[PDB]
């Protein structure tokens, strides 16, 4: 049946099921409700920078359907919602004046979400940094960040926390480190070779415990000011690909665990144990900031759940560790990608060149990590695949291959829960097709389909397939 015995009986009572959105990928308005620019606005208006040169001006244009977008997801049985709130949509200039426009929209999503029995998740940043504060800070190459953030997170707090009682930080501090600072495809675009500076061996190092400190900074403000009266959460999301080693010899087995620890453990080893993981502070010395004891204090137990964004796996191939002149965060790894085994590729590509569809991954990650780590708690904040540009609205609607992809990510997710992994929801990356970062319109992950000419919602086959598997 083509639930494959999947419904809510099989995962554990009061399990939370939602979609994900993220502010500047659905809102629109990019620059109207008196939102200032954030550094994707710069960058995504820069010819070349994004495919077809496109921008989330637009975007879905949730800003003004957004009840439209709640009835439907409400229609689809999920319990949850997670978005993002725009820093600059909030203080457009990320400090001082705050814009009382921005604050409105989020109080009536919010409160419209809470009214149809939809639970807000908040990020309160996803990419979106305004675009004021790299202008006169330098962003997050700056320290300084974690007072910045801890005020924006404070208001959000005060403002917002008598009714949001699931927050994030933070989404794929990882991403941003290696995209913004490593390779400099992302803004603020920095590496060793980039026209705007920087150093893709000291940078995304900096970049990530400024992330941290944040993180921390902002938790302790929550926990201090608002929880006792709130009485609600606070986590982060993480990315975590897993890494599987091509064969059981040990160089490759060793090599598996470096591409784990620099991946996740990166995050997590400072989240959880209060330290980078051995292997960075190895490999990486002085190039590694060093957390002073009241730091590592701070950041150690610092969120109440760790999301993990799950999408795909690798296999890796090691080598002898080598002496090596620094080069970026990537190289410091020394493991070598592989993407078939034994003849056989590790699976197949969705629309997007990295995502291989392969879900024992979903499974390798969350073991891991109970393993690992303490079995924290653990929310699955995306997991999902992309359509191609240019089909007809019938073909993205037939989305035969991503009703497959739920099925055999959620049978390995339940495999993990049974054996004992304490993972409280999972969340579809994305409720909507939307704006997706280079890829522009060209990449399509919703599970309901958006014409970007007329704006029109249409939910695609895998929206009933949650419907129907998550019927009360
Ligand atoms: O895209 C959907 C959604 O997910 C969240 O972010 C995505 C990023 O959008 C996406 O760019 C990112 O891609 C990673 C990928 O996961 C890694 O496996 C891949 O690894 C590289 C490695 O860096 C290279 O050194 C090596 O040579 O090859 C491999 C490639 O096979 O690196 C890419 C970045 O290039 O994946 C994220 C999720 O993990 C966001 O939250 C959401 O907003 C996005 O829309
Ligand atoms: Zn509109």
């Amino acid at each position: 049946n083509w639930l494959g015995g999947l419904s809510r009986a099989a995962f554990p009572k009061r399990f939370v099921f939602g979609t994900v959105t993220s502010a500047y990928q659905v809102e629109g308005m990019a620059a109207s409700g008196g939102r200032g620019p954030s550094i994707w606005d710069a960058f995504a208006h820069t010819p070349g920078n994004v495919a077809g040169n496109q921008n989330g001006d637009v975007a879905t244009d949730q800003y003004h359907r957004y009840k439209e977008d709640v009835n439907l997801m409400k229609s689809l049985n999920f319990d949850a919602y997670r978005f993002s709130i725009s820093w600059s949509r909030i203080f457009p200039d990320g400090e001082g004046r705050v814009n009382q426009e921005g604050v409105a929209y989020y109080n009536n999503l919010i409160n419209y979400l809470l009214q149809k029995g939809i639970t807000p998740y908040v990020n309160l940043y996803h990419y979106d940094l305004p675009l004021a504060l790299e202008k006169k800070y330098g962003g997050w190459l700056n320290a300084k960040m974690a007072d910045l953030f801890t005020e924006y997170a404070d208001f959000c707090f005060k403002t917002f926390g008598n009714r949001v009682k699931h927050w994030f930080t933070f989404n794929q501090p990882r991403i941003v480190a290696l995209l913004g600072y490593d390779q400099g495809t992302n803004p603020p675009k920095r590496c060793t070779k980039c026209a705007a500076g920087g150093n893709s061996a000291t940078e995304p190092y900096i970049v990530a415990h400024n992330f941290l400190l944040s993180h921390a900074a902002a938790v302790a403000r929550y926990r201090t000011k608002y929880q006792a009266a709130q009485q609600g959460k606070v986590g982060i999301v993480l990315d975590f690909n897993w890494y599987e080693a091509l064969s059981n010899s040990t160089e490759d087995q060793a090599a598996a665990q470096r591409a784990r620890d620099f991946h996740i453990g990166w995050y997590l080893d400072p989240l959880i144990n209060g330290h980078y993981p051995q292997i960075m502070q190895d490999l990486v010395k002085d190039r590694l900031p060093k957390f002073t004891p009241e730091q590592a204090r701070l950041v150690k137990g610092s969120a109440d759940y760790i999301g993990i964004n799950q999408y795909t796996a690798s296999y890796m191939k090691g080598q002898q560790l080598m002496q090596q002149t620094p080069t970026s965060y990537s190289a410091d790894w020394q493991v070598t990608y592989v993407f078939a085994k034994n003849g056989k590729p590790i699976g197949p590509q969705a629309n997007s060149n990295w995502l291989y569809i392969v879900p024992w991954g979903m499974y390798g990650c969350v073991n891991y990590i109970k393993q690992k780590y303490g079995n924290p708690t653990v929310v699955i904040t995306e997991n999902g695949m992309d359509q191609p540009a240019n089909l007809s609205r019938d073909q993205y609607l037939r989305d035969t291959t991503r009703v497959h992809f739920y099925r055999s990510y959620l049978t390995q997710l339940k495999k993990a829960i049974d054996e004992g992994a304490n993972v409280a929801g999972y969340f579809a990356w994305s409720l909507l097709d939307n704006f997706e970062w280079l890829s522009g319109y060209t990449s399509k992950f919703g599970i309901v389909y958006v014409d970007f000419n007329t704006l029109e919602r249409h939910p695609k086959a895998s929206a009933y397939w949650f419907r129907d598997m998550l019927k009360h």
